């Protein structure tokens, strides 16, 4: 079991109607809290670990905004080196209904070591999601 890593929140800008649900609630430990984008599709948010850090990943753990966990059906979780991910791989993609008000939490087994990572929500998501997290450990 691997610490769980920190990093600068990435993603989209901005928030349903202004409200305030920004990429940072999908960090903050509440999973009563979510992000709501701004937009329907093209949400994403994620870490970038910083300049010359790289971590392996070896597991997520995410939980849905309550009440709208459908929204998370299709959405994948990527690591890069670039920040616009065009050189990205797929951790894992999320095909069941994440239960609720809780942490699913999802193995990783890549060896790469990753500078950035992220969710890239499915289309009718805005992004939806409560809480995100990332473990793994420092590229050796
Ligand atoms: O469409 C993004 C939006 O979906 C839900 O709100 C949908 C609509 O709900 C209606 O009943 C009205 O309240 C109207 O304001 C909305 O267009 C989510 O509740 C909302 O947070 C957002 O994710
Ligand atoms: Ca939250």
């Amino acid at each position: 079991s691997y610490p769980k890593l920190t990093g600068t929140v990435i993603g989209t800008q901005g928030s349903w109607n202004n409200i305030g649900n920004t990429i940072h609630k999908a960090f903050d430990g509440d999973l009563n809290t979510f992000f709501d984008g701004p937009t329907a599709n093209g949400c994403w948010l994620g870490l970038d670990f910083g300049e010359g850090v790289r971590n392996v990943i070896t597991q997520i753990k995410f939980c849905p905004r309550s009440g709208y966990e459908q929204r998370m059906i299709g959405g994948i979780f990527q690591g890069a080196n670039k920040e616009d991910f065009s050189d990205a791989v797929t951790l894992f993609t999320i095909t069941s209904l994440p239960g609720s008000g809780t942490l699913t939490s999802v193995d990783v087994d890549n060896p790469t070591g990753f500078r950035y990572v992220r969710y890239l929500s499915p289309d009718g998501s805005n992004g939806n999601i409560a809480e995100l997290q990332f473990f793994g450990t420092p590229a050796g």
